[PDB]
């Protein structure tokens, strides 16, 4: 048939193949209508566990008008420009000047404006490749009264108080006290010590973590994430620089070969510096109740973080939070791809024309080569982000971890004033005694540094971002969804089973890379899974996503990338398939 | 209807839109069968002006067996891995070791292996987005006998002699001698001084260049590319760094804000260094006829280039040729996207939710925001590359500038031994008198520095690449096609009319950025088109593509990106359109 007709038939076949996977029914966990207003005469939902950021709140963190949130859900579902623009985002505005009235003196002094929701209607957007944004489902979110939410909040609080601790010094005497405290606190939760029971949802069993030790503290449960050093190589180490290529029998050593171990990627002919901007040690954000409520009222605190001069490799937990703050959602994975290409890590052996050119008489650049893997790893980003935008806005609308920190703060502060509100995070407040008193001390220090001479006790979750979380629900996680998608693309493309010869870890005292104490071996698949875990959990260290958000988002992104590869494989007429190890350990040939 | 069916219908509608565009019939120019063998008793085509790189050659630059090039063409048109694998790529091998027998002592001492064609079957590969690789056309390439090819090869030779010439010092007295020589030589060619006549094909009329001056020497004919400094800001300058964002009424200055004028992009939390690996100055490659024949015989000289320690901003023509060597084909364009995002340059005003979040109540990240353009400007790259592969392999198969230099050199050396071969490049040889004399001087210097004590006269085109051009025909150009596509995406996304306040240029005698003598105003569209011009003419400065290659490839990439944007706009249900200023002045709304 005609080439135009053949291409049209190929696109139609890809669309039909996307259809054949079907729409997995995505179920919310019901926190939207389960929690009602505590007022005896008001039966309207409190929407405390829903993503009520941007809508006006009272002094306690819930929305003053529930109909504000139903309008938000209607705008999400319809996606109309005017309907979204008609929402009551932000607090009451000053009639004379139009500036919204902020609770905190900081936001009022800054004369902050409101910030809108980040692409509420992106879930409704269709995709020309991969599964539709609504064609793939994520499991019901953890409930506020469930022990899983308690464990997630414990883990995030323990990252917040340990944002100044270094990844290389997790098992170090100086950080031993805090690391053991965090391990004991996590192992004291029903989620970690008690194993999954028969009859629980399969995703809940799959995403349930076991006993927390030093070797898996603040780590994901992806295969290869819990082995070797904490930081993935493709997040710290550079790459084989320009000029370090073997031509014929001889191999030239680039004069800039030291940049490979310095943490400098060979971004083609230029260099990507793996060193991250140094956010100020110990400066957490949204530790004040008024500032937290202003941020929940859509305070545009974006860019308010203070940074130290220069840049350094990821060493502290706050450094990883900064790394994932303005991450491009494929910056980490494009960096991994560039490292793999520069390092000479060959693609999947099942890809065509991967042999030495004496045999196949063909070099792979546009297809099954550098350009193809780069383009696929950065194009899996948009479809995955649309899928996670659907899972965030149109189904789950989970409250952000800063919102669950605010609920816990008001719950633990209410007895001090003789009140009692949010009997939903009561289990969390009871279970997080030591964690929440450490958090109270940390937030008192942070508020004293902020300018409050004697701040009231605040058990709010310390957060590395001035603006708090991005302005979309916590479940699922956009960076973890694109993590799963891009890392799955890279594992399908590159020979993911290849062991890494040089395992590098950041120095205890210096800003440079040294050989890790890990005497074992790490695969390329292991490194990419560790990088996906790193980028996902760096959001937890920012306090912007829970762990279950990260894991289920990684699985959803894995589905996104699998669908894209299945649809893309129809385009290439070569006999080939992607030997892709999934996040569950099984390998799917695409 | 159902959401799965709605998504299927949207994808089928994008496919139908690509189909209704219709296949534009892409005509070759006839070089394949027009030039016969000079042997009186052999009527087989010589294929001197077709892409015969890889196939065995004799001591003159043609293929010894033309029936080996028709096998290559059949492998191109079919696509089968097995058919490609049986081609006779490389020269006759050695029966005991297997390693091919080379002509040059360099390639034999290196013990090189053959290198394969870079995705010769990628043209047949379909896509799930944009125009098919065969649904759009490029005009026939200029013939060897044409005055255009004379101009392109003369300009590439002049670029090769002036690879040590600095962009900032084009209008400086230190290079004014060679610069004026180049201007006078280009103005002497019939292509430049004589204007396009009525009847001439519209594409050649459009791509014809006028009088060459300092301000347009070695520049493209894209809008805004000719005006301002040579280098585009989005190839030299960095971007507003992390921490420089303004919050409310208070603007923050980053502690490392001096990196935006240093040449250090804000790759989110990390930094992309705009500095480029310093290639060894003066050292050109493929200046010896034996080494050039070995490269034509598929000598894997990849990575053989020598580099100086450290890195510097693009300051010499060789530095731009090196910048585009390992370019990811969206490296420059991803850099431009990151610069534009970090600098705060607004997106297209016609995109939705682009207002201050107190009006639209929505922030754009996934769609019409950072992630959308960030991923489109790269996802366009592989579709553009498939289209240009088609154009390279299945239709045009234009010989590389190194191949045209080899023909010119053999033709000009034939009278020295009394022979007379390649009447086709006779006009190019006779017009290029002073240019080829300077080329002979430079090639003699390079061959003396390469080991030969008394090199034979060589008029070969000196090239900054040890492996020479990649293994695909020069027409069209992969990086120029992706330049057109990515710059078109960037202009359709960002507000291309935005005037750039700070226009910078590399210091004349230092590796740092200073303000430029350009007193006019430059736009985001101007610098994006200038960046596409920079990448394309940097491929030319490498001696791997002629100018018509770059310009028609840029037009093809513009076509690719318009098609991709048209099919994408169907997905987004928001009311919006891209205000895209095409490369021909006119603005298309998508
Ligand atoms: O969706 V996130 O703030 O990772
Ligand atoms: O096709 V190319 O830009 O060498
Ligand atoms: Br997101
Ligand atoms: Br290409
Ligand atoms: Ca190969
Ligand atoms: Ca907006």
């Amino acid at each position: 048939q005609s080439r135009a007709k053949a291409s049209f038939d190929t696109r139609v076949a890809a669309a039909e193949l996307a259809l054949n996977r079907g729409v997995v029914p995505s179920f919310a966990n019901g926190e939207e209508l389960l929690y009602r207003n505590p007022d005896p005469d008001n039966t309207d939902p409190s929407f405390i566990a829903s993503f009520t950021k941007g809508l006006p709140h009272d002094d306690n963190g819930a929305i003053i008008d529930p109909d504000d949130f139903l309008a938000f859900v209607r705008a999400i579902n319809s996606g109309d420009e005017k309907e979204i623009a008609d929402l009551t985002l932000g607090p009451a505005r000053d009639p004379e000047t139009g500036l919204p009235i902020w609770r905190s003196d900081l936001a009022n002094s800054l004369e902050l404006e409101v910030r809108g929701w980040e692409n509420s209607s992106a879930g409704l957007t269709f995709d020309l490749e991969g599964p539709d944004a609504q064609s793939i489902a994520m499991p019901p979110a953890p409930v506020l009264t469930s022990p899983e939410l308690v464990a997630e909040i414990a883990e995030l609080y323990l990252m917040a108080l340990g944002r100044e601790i270094e990844f290389s010094e997790f098992d170090s005497p100086k950080n031993a006290e805090y690391i053991q405290f965090a391990i004991d606190q996590l192992n004291g939760l029903e989620w970690f010590n008690t194993p999954a029971k028969l009859g629980d949802p399969p995703a809940e069993i799959r995403r349930r973590r076991g006993e927390v030790t030093v070797g898996n503290l603040f780590r994901g449960i992806l295969p290869g994430s819990e082995v070797g050093p904490y930081l993935s190589q493709y997040i710290i180490v550079g790459s084989k620089q320009i000029g370090s290529a073997t031509v014929g029998n001889k191999t030239l050593v680039s004069p800039n070969a030291a940049d490979e171990f310095d943490g400098e990627i060979a971004y083609g002919s230029i260099t990507i510096s793996q060193r991250v901007r140094i956010a100020t040690p110990g400066r957490d954000f949204m530790t004040d109740l008024k500032v937290f409520l202003d941020v929940q009222d859509a305070a545009d605190f974006r860019g308010f973080e203070s940074y130290e001069p220069g840049a350094r490799l990821i060493r502290t937990i706050r450094d990883l939070a900064t790394w994932v703050h303005f991450d491009a959602l494929y910056e980490a994975y494009l960096n991994a791809c560039l490292i793999l290409l520069a390092n000479g890590v060959p693609f999947d052996p099942n890809l065509p024309f991967q042999q030495e050119d004496k045999l196949d008489n063909q070099d792979v650049f546009v297809n099954f080569g550098s350009a193809h893997v780069l383009s696929l790893v950065t194009e899996v980003a948009t479809r995955a982000l649309k899928a996670v935008r659907y899972q965030k806005f149109n189904i789950h609308r989970r409250l952000r971890p800063e919102a669950t920190g605010g609920l816990i703060s008001v719950n633990k502060i209410a007895p001090q004033k003789g009140e009692s509100i949010f009997p939903e995070v009561d289990l969390a407040v009871e279970e997080l005694g030591d964690i929440l008193e450490k958090a109270e001390i940390s937030n008192r220090k942070q508020n004293i540094a902020d300018g409050d001479p004697d701040p009231d006790p605040s058990f709010l979750l310390p957060m590395a971002f001035a603006e708090g979380s991005p302005f979309h629900p916590s479940y699922g996680s956009g960076h973890a969804v694109v993590a799963g998608a891009c890392v799955t693309i890279l594992k399908a493309f590159f020979d993911s089973g290849i062991e890494i010869d040089q395992v590098f870890e950041v120095d205890k005292d210096e800003d440079k890379l040294v050989k890790s104490s890990f005497k074992g071996t790490l695969t390329v698949a292991g490194e990419l899974n560790k990088l996906a875990d790193n980028i996902a959990i760096g959001r937890n260290m920012a306090g912007v996503h829970y762990f279950s958000d990260q894991f289920e988002s990684l699985l959803l992104g894995e589905q996104v990338a699998i669908g894209i590869l299945e649809e893309q494989s129809l385009t290439y007429g070569e006999n080939f398939f992607f030997n892709l190890p999934k996040f569950d350990g099984t390998t799917i040939q695409i």
